[PDB]
């Protein structure tokens, strides 16, 4: 009942999105899409959950950890409970999934959290394409003279595109209504692929802000007692 959102920064045609513990760029114009969208609320007395592995924590600066003004999950299998506050804007979970399920209860939530963010790394992103209701992907292409950088993580491409199609249409009024964007919506063939969002440039790159919805699912089963 609160929404799963996958979100995260890829580079096209391959989605890279990492090289050795570290994302493969520093742009400061999508850490700060980043930074609002998943602080942001369109209620201002809920806050949202950002979920990520163990990793991914450990690479995020220690003065900028724990990001502020959202509910941070950090998920570790040495970690004890599906949920347990372990420090100020801090909790540990040994489970993803069940993570999830505890922070959906409304009992526990209080209907005080808007959105859960996913916000990485690979392995969490692998496990989230079942989990997620939607993905707010920035997709990331060098310009002609920028070197492609190197990279060793990798978004499911063929597993989004599965289970998910390209909603961008949808992407302004998805994301929380006091965001402000320097673009307006664009579709431009790139490399033998439609890439449709919201541009920007920065450094030696072009990205795509873009929403990716869950396709219509036939009606097979419904649990009945
Ligand atoms: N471009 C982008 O938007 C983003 C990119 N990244 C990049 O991703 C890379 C990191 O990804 P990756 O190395 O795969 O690591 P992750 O950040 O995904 O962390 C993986 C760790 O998470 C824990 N974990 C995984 N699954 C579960 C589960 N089901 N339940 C409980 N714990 C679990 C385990 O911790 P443990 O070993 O402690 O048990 C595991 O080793 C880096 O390069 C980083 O820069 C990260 C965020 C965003
Ligand atoms: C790997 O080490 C990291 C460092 C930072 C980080 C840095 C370098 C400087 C200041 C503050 C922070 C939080 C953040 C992140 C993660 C949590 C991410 C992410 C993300 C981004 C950037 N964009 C889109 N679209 N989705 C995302 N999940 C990882």
């Amino acid at each position: 009942k609160v929404p799963v959102v996958g979100i995260v920064a890829a580079l096209l045609p391959e989605m890279g999105i990492g090289f050795q513990g570290n994302l493969p760029w520093r742009l400061a114009k999508e850490m700060k899409y980043f930074r609002e969208v998943t602080t942001l609320t369109n209620d201002n007395s809920k806050q949202n959950v950002v979920i990520m592995g163990r990793k991914t924590w450990e690479s995020i600066p220690q003065k900028f950890r724990p990001l502020p003004k959202r509910i941070n999950v950090v998920v570790s299998r040495s970690f004890d409970g599906e949920l347990r506050k372990v420090e100020d804007g801090i909790y540990h979970s040994n489970s993803l999934r069940n993570c999830l399920t505890a922070l959906q209860s409304s009992l526990a939530n209080e209907n005080k959290i808007e959105r859960i963010y996913i916000i990485g790394g690979g392995e969490i992103y692998r496990q989230s394409m079942d989990l997620a209701d939607h993905w707010l992907i920035t997709k990331i292409m060098p310009l002609p003279e920028t070197t492609i950088p190197q990279m060793d993580t990798f978004l499911q491409k063929q597993e989004l595109e599965q289970r998910f199609y390209d909603n961008s249409d949808k992407l302004v009024d998805f994301l929380p209504s006091s965001i402000q964007l320097e673009g307006r919506l664009t579709s431009q063939e790139w490399n033998g692929e439609l890439v449709k969002g919201l541009p920007v440039q920065e450094k030696g790159y072009q990205f795509y802000f873009t929403l990716y919805t869950k396709k219509l699912e036939h009606h097979h089963h419904h649990h009945h007692h």
